[PDB]
């Protein structure tokens, strides 16, 4: 299903460095679908939660630290294959491994300011779209370029 | 003082085409700090109270039916001038008549399919930022790069 | 009407210096058609008639004798006002007078080598058109994106 | 020796999607020659003839009936081991499998709407070059940049 | 003549935001060739000299001690009336007031820091390229496209 | 650390072709801080130490006389892991090996002529570093972005 969604996050470094036109162009162009969009700066309610499965991990201290030290433009896109493909465009957890011509191996050099953040499977996009996005916030009626899908 | 700010909006047509990421990477090199943004589906009602000044113009008509024909991507930014500078960046009315290096110049060709909206003057902005935008979804402690300004 | 087309060439040194795609894609982006488009190295016949109102010029000998000194990329564009649009968007006569943003301003240096030529009106369009383009390699049924025009 | 030659072709939905440019474009900066180019709506004769190897596929049907529902670019274009670099910079088949710096990478998402086609052996570019393209079509007398090659 | 050469400087502000590769071949673009090229960080000597003019001036004070406040990079690119192309390039004294397309209008916004210095005449170049330049790191050679010059 | 440097040189074939700019600029995206920068050419001597590995490796005669044949634009990139993230970005050996999003990709083809040098280890840099630059030339004042490094 062309349904699949994914959450999108580009984190307080992202933000501040001028990536946000930057890096939603490259979702367009790839022909995914922006279903929400918004700037709002994350409470740590909202990151402890956000970052939930890190709770007992050295650095969760110094995450949702960050994470909440700025605005965060929190988005959603859609289509086929959307959540893998984004990884794949996001590049790996290390900017400094991460292959060029990926958001992290383009821009990214630190761990800790690694720029985006993307939903590693179906499963926890849609724990993370629920959490950040009220239904009301997204799209229902979706048909990207009728030259993307047979 | 460093603080103006406008209210810009990619219309159905931009949101559309592809063209959120570009028109925000714009500003976004420029120099202005972005203080608001969401997509959404306007409607009569906020649009008919947009083009109020256009209530009577023959084109309010299917002025009022596009920009609630889907998606559209609202957006406040903040710095210096950025009013003038913004309109300066989007070209003029008439695409075709907009220079190279402007938005309409560049990717707009007839006038109802213009993709973005801008405000002209101060007052406009604040004016057009409190229609589209709650005081809770704005900015406050802003840092532009500390390299920008004197 | 949306029917008026134009014609384009990047002459011997648009090509050899590497710009087809990069002027090209300036066109597709602005939301004009390509309706022909092909690489041949002109003939003085073709030069001589194609630069027909330059006959008695001192540059004409320095002109045909370059247009043919190696492979011409040919094309035409269908839209809305593609006439005088893409002389704006070529820049004047002389690069260095070319505002930066045309292709002129942003490429050019010389004016023997201003990179690309394109009709001037309609009526030489139309000229320049059916002279190098035999009916058949044009297009005919022909609607760009739905959201170029209203 | 530096003759080698390939023949590319813009799908339907790349040359509707507006990306002749861009595609022409990274050939170019990659180093390759250009040798040849024309836009056209392939016949079935040619298209079934082209998709020969994969007759008896499933697909096969919807292939030969999207190559003729439109527009078509094909190009030769000219360098050392071309054939294998341009495979590569197209990437893979799943366009959503292909790496970002790649062209199905960063623009394709189904594999019935992967833009552009390309030559996986010499035998098979010599072969493809012949079909779409007359012999008097084709460049003879090229030079690349002379900085290119030692 | 061909040879005619212009002094520009990424200010410091200008090398802060990441901005001397993308002004550097806003320049290579163009057809014009480096000559010269060099990171220093302007001793308050240099800047006194070379910001002489405006001695009486005022705003004297900002541009010495913001000038000497980090590194710069030197340039002297040669070419037909780079000298006026090259201020043409970079817009007008305000970044608000620059239109799109040169340097000071794609990115600055404030006219105590707008990125970049040239020389504004044959007559400043020449004085200005001996003052922050030495005869043996300028070139003597130089191989002026032919693609660029008749 | 944050500091660890890395020595880069766009070859003859790389100031040629109009890429210093893009190649230094690929660099200031990711994040690295530009050290050390100046053009110079080559002298036999430089390139006999520098290329010295190669000796007796049978090759050296044309990596010698090429690297001597023009302009060179030198460059030092300090930043965490500069060393083998600026190799990354530089491809592998062989431009036709290389994967697209890497300079030898994007612009490459030839092996003898493959645009950019970069030190393969930390070992090399400092001695590649001090051979082409003088203590005084490199900077010593470092202001790491603060949205960069953790
Ligand atoms: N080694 C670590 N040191 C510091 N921060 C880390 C470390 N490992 C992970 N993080 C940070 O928190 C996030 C960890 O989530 P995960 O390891 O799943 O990566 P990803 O973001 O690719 O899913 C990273 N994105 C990064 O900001
Ligand atoms: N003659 C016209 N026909 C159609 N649409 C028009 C016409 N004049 C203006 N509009 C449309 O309505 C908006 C009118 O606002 P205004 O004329 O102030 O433009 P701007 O966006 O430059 O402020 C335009 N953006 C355009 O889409
Ligand atoms: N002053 C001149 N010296 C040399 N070549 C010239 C001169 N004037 C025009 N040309 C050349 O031939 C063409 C002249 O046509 P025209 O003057 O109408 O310019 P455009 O190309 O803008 O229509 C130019 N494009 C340029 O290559
Ligand atoms: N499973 C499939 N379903 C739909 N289309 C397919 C499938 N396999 C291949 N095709 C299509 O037919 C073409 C088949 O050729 P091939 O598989 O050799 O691809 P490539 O373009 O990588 O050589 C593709 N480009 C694609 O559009
Ligand atoms: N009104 C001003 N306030 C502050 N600094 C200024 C002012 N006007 C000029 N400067 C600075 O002086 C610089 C050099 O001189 P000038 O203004 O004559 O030429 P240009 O502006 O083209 O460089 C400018 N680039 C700008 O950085
Ligand atoms: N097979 C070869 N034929 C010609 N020149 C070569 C060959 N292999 C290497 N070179 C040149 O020697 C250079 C420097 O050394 P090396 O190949 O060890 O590292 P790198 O290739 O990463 O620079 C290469 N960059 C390339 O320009």
């Amino acid at each position: 299903v062309n349904k699949e969604r994914t959450f999108l996050a580009v984190k307080p470094d992202g933000v501040a460095r001028g990536l946000v036109g930057e890096i939603i162009a490259r979702y367009e162009k790839k022909g995914f679908v922006l279903v929400g969009l918004k700037q709002l700066v994350p409470t740590k309610d909202l990151a402890e939660s956000h970052y939930a499965e890190h709770k007992e991990r050295p650095f969760f201290g110094g995450l949702v630290s960050f994470i909440t030290s700025g605005p965060v433009v929190a988005m959603v896109f859609e289509g086929k294959g959307v959540v893998a493909s984004a990884r794949l465009m996001i590049g790996v957890t290390n900017p400094l491994a991460s292959a060029p011509g990926s958001i992290r191996g383009d821009f990214g050099v630190d761990v800790g300011r690694n720029i985006i953040h993307g939903s590693d499977s179906v499963e926890s996009a849609n724990r993370e779209i629920a959490l950040w996005f009220k239904p009301e916030e997204l799209l229902t009626e979706v048909k990207p370029n009728p030259n993307l899908y047979e």
